[PDB]
């Protein structure tokens, strides 16, 4: 009987913008600490330390000094003995460190760490260890906003990723940063779905709309925060300290809003639900109805398509947590990128969704991951020659798949005995963040060709979009 208790004391009106706002202001935040392994991770133009050059014809001693590389570059791992005088058979490994190219990047944790040449495949690791640690966090926290609270949950994974975050910039050796990484993780998820149920919570019966979408407009413009910020600070440790500084404000802030009431009138504490009605409704100036409630009415208040969903939101997933966190193999002036994939987003989202409602909900569901496999493939079949062309394939393929997390949630997820919608999306999702820690560990294919990551990334979509037309 609750909607009944919440139409008495408000719905819409002044309060529930207020607390939207608020609590979906930290979601910009929480994808600038996700993306964040793009620009802090990043791989510069590295060689072989010499000493001839670097102090103890430029040109004519770097020809000598080192083997020249495959791709019309000197090479990145190997080193000539003795100075080949001969060029006007024995090689050894770099053995005094590494030189790197400081025009876009000051420091990064590659750069650091010499996570490059054999120790090639610590780099995407980070990152999975990172969606492990986001899907651990979020399986926890769900068995744990049942006996502490919903707001008090917020504001303590507010302040564990504030804290794990500026500890996390301060360390002197790798697995320690992996460790705090995970943390940050964890919280970050925690952080997620509390504030998504606390959305859910308070608002009227039209929550399914506005609210939910309200969420995703959060990532997409975040994405365009990540992208300003890092065209901001250039140095990583610089990055992380300044990208973890606000959630201190937020955790400091967010003592002051009100706790879901629905949860507290399921444990038995009456006296703190009708205190937090009573302040709801004195902020929704609606003060006229409140008098009715006199402790005594809260007291009496208190499977193909399954399938076809799961393989839906895994393959969304890993197409998009696997290729997302390399721009840098899509294509250049990456500060570009990674700031036009909200831009992107918004429009080409709208405007497929009410175009392809009207055709049917199957077409528009089949149409969002074919289409975005497809042009991820096609980037492989152009050559390098238009550069236009080669970077704006893949922009248009994040773009649309992007959409397939807003249509496959409110327009699907009916496709069962239509009791609740809650007790779907999230069973969806799980395969989702299931599917992004076996992500970024494709990337570790580089060797044995290059064009198998991005093959794979592009045939998984269009394969699942293929098998989802088999609904009958
Ligand atoms: O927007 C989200 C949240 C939603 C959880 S949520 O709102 C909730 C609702 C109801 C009950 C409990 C919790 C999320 O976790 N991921 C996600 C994380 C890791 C891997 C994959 C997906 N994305 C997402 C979607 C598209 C593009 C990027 C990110």
């Amino acid at each position: 009987a609750f909607p009944e208790l919440l139409d008495r004391v408000g719905g819409r009106g002044r309060f529930q913008l207020l607390q939207a706002v608020a609590l979906v202001t930290p979601i910009l935040w929480v994808t600038t600490q996700s993306m964040l392994e793009n620009f802090s991770a990043a791989v510069p133009h590295h060689r072989c330390w010499v000493p001839l050059l670097d102090n103890s014809g430029r040109d004519v001693l770097l020809a000598v000094s080192i083997p020249p590389g495959p791709d019309q570059r000197p090479h990145q791992c190997l080193r000539f003995r003795q100075p080949q005088w001969q060029l006007i058979a024995d090689t050894e490994p770099c053995e005094d460190g590494w030189v790197y190219d400081h025009s876009t990047f000051r420091s990064t944790i590659v750069t650091t760490w010499d996570l490059v040449c054999d120790s090639q495949a610590l780099r995407p690791m980070a990152q999975s260890i990172f969606l492990a640690g986001i899907l651990v966090g979020a399986a926890v926290c769900g068995h744990a906003s049942d006996r502490f609270g919903r707001r008090r949950v917020l504001t303590w994974s507010y302040l564990l990723v504030s804290v794990s975050g500026t500890i996390a910039a301060l360390m002197p050796t790798f697995p320690l940063y992996c460790l705090f990484r995970f943390l940050v993780a964890s919280a970050v998820a925690g952080v997620m779905m509390n504030t998504a149920s606390l959305l859910m919570e308070w608002t009227s019966a039209q929550a399914g709309p506005l609210m939910m979408t309200l969420n995703a407009l959060g990532f997409s413009f975040g994405q365009v925060l990540t992208g300003s910020v890092a065209y901001g600070v250039r140095s990583w440790r610089m990055l992380q300290l300044a990208v973890s500084a606000p959630f201190f404000l937020f955790f400091v802030y967010s003592w002051w809003l009100p706790e879901s009431a629905r949860w507290l009138i399921t444990v038995g504490r009456l006296d703190q639900s009708l205190r937090e009605l009573q302040r709801v409704a004195a902020v929704n100036r609606r003060k006229a109805e409140a008098d009715t409630l006199t402790v005594e009415v809260l007291r009496s208040a208190m499977r193909l398509r399954t399938f076809i969903s799961m393989l839906c939101w895994f393959a969304f997933g890993f197409t998009f947590f696997g290729l997302a966190l390399d721009l840098q193999a899509l294509g250049s002036n990456i500060f570009l990128l990674q700031a036009l994939i909200g831009i992107v987003d918004l429009p080409v989202k709208m405007g497929s969704l009410l175009l392809l409602s009207r055709l049917g909900r199957r077409l528009c569901q089949a149409s969002s991951l074919v289409l975005p496999g497809l042009c991820i493939l096609a980037n492989i079949l152009v050559p390098r020659e238009m550069g236009i062309l080669r970077s704006s394939l893949a922009v248009l393929g994040l773009g649309s798949l992007g959409a397939a997390f807003t249509c496959v949630t409110i327009f699907s997820s009916e496709l069962f005995p239509t009791v609740i919608r809650m007790t779907a999306v999230g069973l969806g999702q799980v395969a989702a963040r299931g599917g992004a820690m076996l992500g970024p560990l494709v990337r570790l294919l580089g060797v044995y060709g290059s064009w198998l990551p991005l093959l794979v990334y592009g045939v998984v979509p269009v394969l699942s979009g293929l098998a989802a037309l088999l609904l009958p």
